[PDB]
């Protein structure tokens, strides 16, 4: 179902009028290479320590040789004691980017979603369902709409890998309806999706390899889904983590002053 690369947003960044225009029109920016990729590495690193702490990891292997028999083994908890995302989001490289994105200063959320996914490939009842289906994440985050929300990939992804596609200029028409969906769970329990009728033919659905120190960051309303990681040449992990950012003016809802542990 995918059609589409995202645009290369990068070159706009130096230009106000540009970067707000494209983000207007089209609910996302991809921007390349922006953030500082020893930083990014060390994230890396501290999830991988994380997976082979805990058992489910090779301490033999690198970054892209990584793998995992299942998500849902993973102590996801315990996962976030190693992974030091808030340090990473604060740090004033990062902050800097987001500050040229927002065009004010900022507040990045408490609460962070960390995603190690390993492939499925050749797996016939494969376990997709902590995946997300078509979403915005202004369903279920505000009271404000004025977040964005921060997606990064900590080792590489590729179309086979996966990551998140976005529907491109879905963000303009408000909330969608989010309906029950069976195959999307949390907790043992169904969550709600926004079924693909409900995105137009027009909202052509984005999704293209990223490379650590990229961002992909999009509009509260924008549609977007996890894309399921059925990698084999070569077979790799999609290591990514996301939060949300919003203008340091704005009111702090309960997701921004709340972290991820304490919500789950
Ligand atoms: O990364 C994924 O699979 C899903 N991600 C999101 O829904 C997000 O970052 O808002
Ligand atoms: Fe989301
Ligand atoms: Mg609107």
């Amino acid at each position: 179902n995918v059609t589409g690369d995202y645009t290369d947003c990068t070159p706009l960044l130096g230009d106000r009028a540009a970067l707000d225009s494209f983000y207007e029109e089209h609910g996302y920016l991809f921007l390349r290479n922006v953030l500082d990729r020893d930083l990014v590495k060390t994230v890396a690193e501290q999830m991988r320590e994380g997976l082979v702490a805990l058992g489910a990891a090779d301490p033999h292997a690198t970054l892209e040789e990584l793998t995992i028999d299942s998500f849902e083994s993973v102590d996801e908890v315990a996962m976030h004691d190693y992974v030091k995302y808030d340090a990473f989001w604060n740090n004033p490289s990062t902050i800097k980017v987001f500050e040229q994105v927002f065009g004010e200063p900022v507040f990045v959320f408490l609460s962070t979603t960390i995603r190690y996914y390993p492939s499925q490939a050749g797996s016939e009842e494969p376990s997709f369902h902590y995946l997300t289906p078509f979403h915005q994440d202004g369903f279920y985050i505000g009271p404000n709409q004025d977040f964005r929300t921060f997606w990064i990939p900590l080792i590489r992804t590729t179309r086979e890998s996966g990551g998140v596609a976005l529907a491109d200029g879905s963000h303009r028409r408000g909330k969608r309806d989010h309906v029950l969906n069976e195959s999307f769970r949390r907790f043992g329990h169904p969550v709600r999706g926004i079924p693909p009728t409900e995105v137009s033919e027009d909202e052509h659905l984005l999704h293209s390899p990223m490379e650590p120190g990229d961002i992909l960051l999009f509009h509260a309303h924008m549609c977007h889904k996890s894309i399921p990681n059925l990698s084999k040449d070569p077979r790799l992990m999609r290591m990514s983590m996301d939060t949300r950012v919003q203008p340091a003016k704005s009111h702090r809802g309960f997701n921004a002053m709340t972290p991820w542990t304490e919500s789950a």
